[PDB]
């Protein structure tokens, strides 16, 4: 019979290691590699929230990631449910620190769940943070704390986890060099003075330095370094309202293809959202709005074909975000559409008028690939 | 900062701070999957083979009707000391969907939907047929107001009907067209399952006898045997046919099951509709990828046998031109990204997925060389209109 008895409550670390793929999105790589972003977009937090300026990230041989930054650390002292903070923050779900714009004022976490999962799907989990004015050595075997052991007094601040994955979690427990190294360095490029440091230990050391004081626009220099820049100048651009900033800077290529990287505070929105959408909805009519006065085909240019051939980095800077799930693919902000609309808009416009040489080969280049589309359509 | 300045979310509460996580969006999605979390469940129930019917009303106050004639939420007290009914409603990561014993295969997993709603709902009232009484619960702001052992009866099954608080959605009005589609689906992927929907808010389902008529409320009625076939007919409803006999093929396996029915039509655009223990899997995942490969494969070394290539490259992204395909798996086990189930993950299936279509397509490839060799054909040109491009 089906009643009373079929009904059960899992705590907290059991809903992740039964459900993983809620918090993780899956146990292949995407998901082995979503460990490493909880840890990374934690501690790159502290360092949009500007207590932090260097984090190193490091993939070491036997399997465990180390991720260090000089930030504030991860609060130690008892906490109001009993056990000391930095327990609460490792063993349980919704317990965070950015479910107000209090200690951090714009961050990439909001749910309480990142690094509480890691150690969920961990084997193990080593913390090491220097804040109260000493250091902190706290471990977590198989999601379960050792005991907190306090060290040295340190006048230094920062807080350093350390995470095995766990292979009956993961099919694969071995990261991808090119895929930490990518991400590390586009959230280097989302934070202008933010030092990345990445070492692969793995069996000479493989290491890279992201410091990009360029930003967003080092950050197109980069996707058109390969693929040839149709024009000179790079638009960037960057708005400011009511719990939202946004920075856009682009540049069209030579090439057929959209390179369009959206971002929701530094955390990777691969999915866009209302953001890139507002983007896009400014954009098509921009350069509509200009094609139209300026010269001829008479139906509308697609956004598709606006943007093929052009590299794009869309960030907003959002206080009270609205991210997709765990893994935070999509934006959901409704009123960030709007916002990055009306930013978009006027600035794209200022940017077109500014630079006229440049406009009139990215609008040529937006009516040939479009009649390029028409053309092929016929057959 | 410090010790102060973190607070821990007690269930609800943080599904109220954070919607999205749950829902996707406090958009048109995030509040139409309130009602797919509420009809997965008794869809769960209908794959259990207990309930026969859903029946959903989208009432005109704003609320969500949702019956079904299952097993109904288990209402004695349970072990925490509280009606299930409750535990069921106000607490994330409850439910009978983490082993394989109340529910065989089933969309729900994570014990998570109905309580999102509850939190997420102004108002939600519940009324269960079993232990042979009709039982009553409301849910006033998530907190419960009581339940109510009333008439007796011999009949069983779950009602939910719950409010959606505008205070967390941008907007309230659910579209019809996108629940009736999404319900419809269902009916197709659950062969002896029968989806009643109907609109309270509009009224349309000579002129002199028109007004003379009783008032209808807006209502359609899913049902369908010919189920995965039946549902490749609706999405070539508005496309022409270029081969007669859909594809149809079953794959039973060590702990999943999966069926396909696939069709090609003019078209340019790919219709493939995937589908995991009922869920709109509409992000892909490990079975469309299993599905994918195998049908580039299988199409290629056709080809390659036919000499109807051999001599290029046939890439799965022109193969699926113009094909309208549904790929339902009822996994025991399955992977789902986050609340919403966007994607299926279990690697295991995707393999599965490949072996199936491999040896059932080649099967059918064979036997109708007539739709075989229109199909290889219509990758031919649509691969030469893709080399075009360059
Ligand atoms: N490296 C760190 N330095 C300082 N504070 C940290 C660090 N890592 C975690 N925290 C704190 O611990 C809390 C919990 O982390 P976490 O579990 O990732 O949830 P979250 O960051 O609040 N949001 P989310 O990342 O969406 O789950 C955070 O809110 C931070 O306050
Ligand atoms: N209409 C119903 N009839 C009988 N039992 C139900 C019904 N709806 C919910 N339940 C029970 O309540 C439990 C919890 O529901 P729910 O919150 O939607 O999570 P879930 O069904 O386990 N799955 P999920 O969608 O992944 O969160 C389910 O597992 C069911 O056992
Ligand atoms: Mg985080
Ligand atoms: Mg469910």
């Amino acid at each position: 019979e089906y009643g009373a008895a079929s009904i059960t409550i899992l705590e907290g670390l059991e809903a992740v290691r039964k459900r993983p793929g809620m918090y993780i999105g899956s146990t292949g790589e995407r998901g082995l590699h979503h460990l490493i972003w909880e840890v990374v977009d934690n501690a790159v937090d502290e360092a949009m929230a500007g207590y932090a300026t260097t984090v190193n990230v490091v993939l070491l041989e036997d399997g465990g990631v180390e991720v260090a930054d000089d930030g504030r650390g991860i609060p130690v002292a008892t906490h109001a449910s009993g056990i000391p903070t930095v327990d609460v923050v490792m063993t349980q779900l919704h317990a965070g620190g950015k479910f107000d714009s209090d200690a951090y004022a714009i961050s990439g976490g909001l749910h309480g769940v990142g690094v509480s999962v890691v150690n969920a799907l961990s084997t193990r989990l080593e913390v090491e943070i220097k804040r109260d004015g000493y250091e902190w050595s706290q471990v977590y075997e198989k999601s379960e704390p050792l005991g907190l052991k306090q060290g040295a007094p340190t006048k230094k601040t920062g807080s350093t986890v350390r995470f095995w994955a766990d292979p009956a979690v993961f099919e694969t427990t071995e990261y991808d060099f090119e895929t930490v190294a990518r991400r590390l360095q586009e959230m280097a490029f989302l934070n202008k003075g933010l030092t990345i440091n990445l070492t692969d230990e793995r069996v000479k050391v493989k290491s890279r330095t992201f410091h990009y004081p360029g930003g967003l626009v080092d950050f197109v220099k980069h996707i058109n370094r390969t693929k040839n820049a149709i024009h000179s100048s790079i638009v960037d651009f960057s708005g400011k309202g009511t719990g939202h900033e946004v920075e856009i800077a682009m540049q069209w290529n030579a090439g057929y293809s959209e390179s369009v990287h959206t971002f929701a505070n530094t955390i990777n929105t691969h999915e866009g959202g209302t953001h890139e959408e507002g983007f896009r909805s400014a954009l098509t009519s921009v350069v509509n709005k200009y094609a139209k006065d300026r010269k001829d085909k008479d139906p509308n240019l697609t956004g598709d074909d606006i943007r093929e051939g052009l590299a794009a980095v869309i960030s907003v800077k959002v206080s009270e975000p609205q991210f997709e799930g765990q893994t935070k693919t999509k934006l959901g902000n409704t009123e960030v559409k709007s916002f990055v609309q009306k930013v978009c808009n006027e600035q794209l416009t200022h940017w077109f008028e500014a630079n006229p040489t440049d406009a009139k080969v990215v609008v040529n280049k937006a009516v040939s690939s479009a009649q390029a589309r028409i053309a092929a359509r016929k057959a």
